[PDB]
């Protein structure tokens, strides 16, 4: 049963390598969701829409990379459900960007909890992956984020309908 | 409530295409699972993974082009979870190809009830949608999975290992 | 006696390096046989020759980073003799590729205590070089020995002569 | 009080940076002190003075980075008083050289002392950042500052005035 | 002790420039301070960050030019401490700009000092010196933020956050 | 047990050139040791280290050759051990030059030995292999190595610490 590339390797990892590869499938149909909200002819806010539309893309990317680690060490994909987003209607711009935050620091979370086991069960070569190729990315997502969150409300949304069009044509555009 | 784009799209045709949305991101999740199947290092048919891959981008693409339809004629989108995969271990590649061949069957025969449902409700636009944009596309994926197939039994798949190898080498790369 | 550049570089280190470059400059000697294994005129697979003169001379290159990573951290390499491999005549491409494989684990269990004792010793650039240079090297290394020894068996070798001869055209070519 | 963006970031870890900010930003005036120095009319070392003023830009570099992680991890900068270097004469090419090395070989103490923080606090992004970005650099600088004092020790330096000119010459220019 | 060079250099205008060359210097640190305050994700305006950093990096080149004019004059550099920012937190981009331009003036008001001594010492080299290299682009620097301080005022900042955001995208874009 | 390719081809022959091989794999190690000697961090001559690297890798190819020889004849290649260089510090580049002399000479004798045995074993096309490709190089390396020995000897190495280091940039450079 034990794969012929396998050396340590914990079930564990395995283990957290298959729920981290949910939550990234996850992420990308919520950015997904958020894109086509925003494609809406009552919302019509295009930038948006790209801009969610291309996270959806990257969470996706992210996920397959994991699953090609899965592989590499020999562990096994097991696949889950991909659960739907908690709304159907993001509401505004503003609201959407700090869906978006939560969900980013979310993500985050459970990478650095995936870094601890790996560091705990002294598997080196997945503490490396983790820190090369997710923990950056999170960090300069999280920061991006929390800037489009403050640049919205200091415009004055999302009661000012200027602003959110605004943004969307100078920020995202 | 109405969107004031909304013109002659029925509450039927809109639930129906949530509805092929949701097994269009379904066969996506499918193609997925087989892509890295056939990464496993126990396995290792590059181009059977590279080749499902597309399929599964493919897949995903033809669920934005529908949420972009939902929201082109005012109808709202509605997310549903993904189901998982049905298999795992898809077995061999003969076994994933005779898999794939029964999932497109299945994908245009919602098609076909769709545009059914489109003529039933006198609406034009979104037959035509459906007969551009993914009929020709099934009859195409279903005569080329055929031959796959056609051609992995006659080459001895799944017990003869080098119709495999073969087959990925030659009409897969 | 001690470097002027020398600092949080341990004793024990040290001589972990100095042991790991004669482990490489082993294993290029192994890839060197297996090389001029294969250029026999009773062997005559000419891409597995050159897949595994490829892998002879990485091997080297491993060697003399870890010489240069001795000297920027004010060690002192000694050198010790390099053993002959355990084989003169590596049997076929299949035999040779398990050989590989199994060289390629030990290596890896050798970088993985070096890594254990950096870490150990609070030398977070002696780490840093190990999983940056080493450490998805081998597990990549690893995965496509894996994926060769499989795809060998899977077509019949070594006792399908067709099989040797087919995957030396069409995977190592 | 607490930034939006601020996740896993530790009070003493924000602390360490603040000082290592400080610690760039005297080195940057150190080697601008230097290279001023060899401009001199009665020092005239043109290429001692290139060589300076160039890692003099390197380290204020080095320090605007620290920063930028500061803001991205959601630390808020204070800034404090850069101290003049301890020297305005630097006597010759060679003792500027040992200056050089012995200010390297302190930065290199902060930061393996900052490493160590990040790791006892459980933030692998610091860890990764300090690792990917400084630790390598201060090996790399650490062993060209010791070559150069090795030459221009065994030149003849600092007694032999033809030594230190024809280094200037041949390995600075 | 008098250098070979030194020729109509008074020992006074010696001093004055190395006390300009402390305010250019301490006025770099004032920008460097003010860009890293933009660059906050509570704060958020790019292009401000980047303007004031461009202004950081302008002033340590006049620094740097002073000190070429010492050593070619035959003067000695003596360095002092870099004094500290008097803020942490810049408030506002108008607020930023308003405490940039006063900087300005009082660096201006410095220069016009040594200008008075230098015709006063009957220096024309120097007096030239300043004339060319220092008085217009202080004069354009004002001009310059003068300008930006009516806009920001006009447009309605610091209190409409959308004006310091489309200042950004317009003016400093 | 024959080769089918076999011919004309003494077992006295196919010995000495697996002794050969061996004493070029030796000399390649040799070279390697003292490269790295060159880049000790209290040596640092560059061009010494360069020079030296270079011998080592051209060894190696000459060892192949061999490899390739042996095998084109319908020999079989045994490897052995390649024992340690005798030095692990080699002094100055003059020592080094001088030991790399000596070497070059004991595999000279080596070949002409070789080539002895071929003319009395009736062997032209072996004794013209080594004539073609072994003998003029190796007369070429003995006096290029003597013409390093008399420069440094005559500039006044190795007390003359400026003598090696003109000799590395103007000569090996
Ligand atoms: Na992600
Ligand atoms: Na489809
Ligand atoms: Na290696
Ligand atoms: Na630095
Ligand atoms: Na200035
Ligand atoms: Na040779």
């Amino acid at each position: 049963s034990t794969s012929q590339v396998r050396q340590n390797y914990h079930q564990d990892s395995e283990a957290a390598i298959n729920r981290q590869i949910n939550l990234e499938l996850y992420a990308s149909y919520v950015y997904l969701s958020m894109s086509y909200y925003f494609d809406r002819d009552d919302v019509a806010l295009k930038n948006f829409a790209k801009y969610f539309l291309h996270q959806s893309h990257e969470e996706r990317e992210h996920a397959e990379k994991l699953m090609k680690l899965q592989n590499q060490r020999g562990g096994r994909i097991f696949l889950q459900d991909i659960q739907k987003p908690d709304c159907d209607d993001w509401e505004s711009g503003l609201n959407a960007m700090e869906c978006a935050l939560h969900l980013e620091k979310n993500v985050n979370q459970s990478l650095l909890e995936l870094h601890k086991l790996a560091t705990d069960k002294n598997d080196p070569h997945l503490c490396d992956f983790i820190e090369t190729h997710y923990l950056n990315e999170q960090v300069k997502a999280i920061k991006e984020l929390g800037d489009h969150v403050t640049n919205l409300r200091k415009m004055g949304a999302p009661e000012s309908g200027l602003a959110e069009y605004l943004f969307d044509k100078h920020t995202l555009g």
